[PDB]
């Protein structure tokens, strides 16, 4: 099941991500249902948007929000929903919405899965209109969802993204 | 795993759909495997027919044929094999086939995943075409599978597809 | 070529709209080129959206910006790009961008097409959220085009749309 | 334009066939319009239903029903709308509906495209499936269009095919 | 869980398959945790090549590299990534690589599943393009991965392939 | 008609290609039919590969083997067959085959369309795999089509691929 994949074969520096949501796919919003392992589904999405890197969550975490602790990761192409991408941390993007704060962190694959993110080691080594549709995205994509508002803080890089899965892993347990 | 998952959070009005085939999808028939829990291919379809609505079963309820209760579940887009929807009946189509008879829910989705069938209440208040759709593709998706006929019987609505789920929880236990 | 279809073939009430971009589909925005009548790449679009009705124009028209009239047209599943639907305004969506004013139309098929939409005759017939998806994504879409922005007017209906179809005819000639 | 192309390179043994609607595809009826050589849409087919095969017609001939002449062609892979493919037919497929009587052509692609039909002299040398639901699609596709039902009568071999595009040719001049 | 599945329902002749990668599919390289039961993304593939038929393994087997079988299995459209099809060897491909010598079962599905490869029982009853295709992509599909080469040695018949799946389950207990 | 387009609007630095194979497609090849316009069907591959980038040709443009010059587009997602692409040469791939020597040229859209490929002046700027895919899908995309080879010479920088352009250019007149 889910529950037996570590955080990380090597902690911040080679995690997992369990994905949710693929990039560039139809609005449905799944969640890994932690009962069952069960893909649910937990909103068709009001606003015509598609997520700009596949979304999940570091198994084994926790966050303030008492749900695992979120990541976007980047591919050369969408995975399936519910596959598992071994990657690395190059950044964290804060935010406020209706409930507080929350936070979003995006990784590229692990070495052993691609070359390609080689040279990318902070979220700056990605393509800036990419951060910026992250950005753009994650402030509008709750729009139509009554209540829901978002606002996009600031990013902050791969050191403080890597410390921020090291907190909740500890606070998982 | 899905034996996890409840009927439903709130009886027939407030269920559970485990979606084995899609909407508009590939001529797969997929089905959940009870003691793997994994998606087996169950028969590559012979007619050129796809899933009118996102077919699957109530967790946690037995039927006649000793299988779990069957429901097709409209949503704005098809959502992945194996999924599973909170979502609410409004109807069930009674047919006859070479077997004797069988009978196949339609629910929407749960208010708390779109607002879009909140004025749904009965099969009726969906497009006349949907449920000519319906009819027609259980008429006829087994016509090129040997020995298999199926006629349509009719319509019930909201009410007594709610009274079936039910029925069919009490004779899971 | 395109050149030789008629706005319609009955004016506002029954007319042609050749859709450049299809609904649900990757952010890529086509345009017709007028002088060879193929389909020109006009931009990668940088947020992540999509447009939620097939776009396109009626062909002999022409618009205060000098392109023929925009319309969008609701179908049950995205139509090819460069092909045409017959069609039927159902209402006129008017916005403000960095360029002054702009509206766009919003029709359904006509019933030679489909008898999905008989009961649609006015924008506010089709599903609340639709109207909202389509206000959401034009304010949003060119959000990360340096230099624009759009801000919603309001809707009015189907007979100023088609209003609109026949001012827009006239000044084609 | 499509006018430009010849009925084929080398008359029923060597044709073309513009494709209007591809294998596998939506439920979207286009037809080529003859005055523009644009897609039109011309219906949203009712029925959840697929061609087995693309649909199209060979240029410069004209059938009993005032539309150039109809064939089914079998590929590995659907092909785009509005392509157009190299073939050769292999059988006839005769109807009985609401209008008469109708026939629809089936052709495998010319071995310049393809190995994989060198062998494929027959309709009865293509799979007995796909022969099966080439019927089974004719007889019900338009079984949700008021008014229209469609009959089989049978199939006639590659020989009586390539003379109805003798005819067709013949006709259309 | 997948460890559920028995090799088979009857042995070599009828025998299950675990798909990891699709047919036709992204150039995305999954492969089964087996401590988890997780779909894990592998390797984003180099070559811009994809597989020829759905990949998977055996499962309760064991080949020489520690991994359960590897089988190719033909179908009629690409199954689910995960999803599990019954079927029957007709072939076996024996390559060398840089870590010693390799080997391919390719299999069709079960009669339950579908008559079309009824007549299929060795694997030079396939298309011979197909059988080509496949002897190219393991040819080459590693050719971007430094380090990696693939030499095809020859093919083998059904009963050789059957012999290896019954090796493969004794190994494993 | 596609004979309108001019080879750019602005020389070698600012070009038109026109699409027959788009990036990440199925394995059709096809291409503009000169007389009708028309995309054909050329080839259903034989290999189970892709093309890595959008593939078509410079309008109004003459290369030595009779054909008007070849261009790869990269494009953030894979356009429409058939479109028509701005773009700005970045190199260009030399290669021989069984007849002699062919090449390819590599351009990226123009700024107009994306800011994605501001920085990328040269194919070296690409990422290096993309380059590596290019070559290696040359190489072997034929390796199935019997009598043809390709070996791959090298590369040439953005400059000397609008040299070719223009030599091109004056070739068609
Ligand atoms: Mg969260
Ligand atoms: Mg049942
Ligand atoms: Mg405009
Ligand atoms: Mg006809
Ligand atoms: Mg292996
Ligand atoms: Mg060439
Ligand atoms: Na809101
Ligand atoms: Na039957
Ligand atoms: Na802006
Ligand atoms: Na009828
Ligand atoms: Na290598
Ligand atoms: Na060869």
């Amino acid at each position: 099941s889910y529950n037996n994949i570590p955080a990380g074969k090597d902690a911040p520096n080679d995690i997992y991500v369990i994905i949710e949501i693929p990039a560039n796919a139809a609005p449905i919003k799944y969640e890994i249902d932690k009962d069952s392992d069960a893909l649910f589904v937990d909103r068709f999405m009001g606003t015509a948007m598609f997520y700009p890197a596949n979304y999940g969550y570091v198994p084994n975490t926790l966050s303030e929000d008492g749900d695992p602790l979120d990541v976007l990761v980047v591919t050369p192409y969408p995975v399936a929903a519910g596959s598992v991408i071994r990657c690395r941390p190059v950044g964290k993007l804060n935010m406020e919405d209706d409930g507080g704060i929350d936070a979003k962190l995006i990784a590229v694959p692990h070495e052993k899965l691609s070359p390609l993110y080689k040279d990318v080691k902070e979220y700056t080594d990605l393509p800036q209109l990419l951060i910026n549709q992250v950005e753009h995205f994650f402030s509008h994509y709750k729009d139509l969802e009554p209540g829901k508002w978002v606002k996009i803080s600031g990013w902050e890089g791969a050191d403080v993204a890597k410390a921020e899965v090291i907190k909740a892993i500890e606070a998982a347990k």
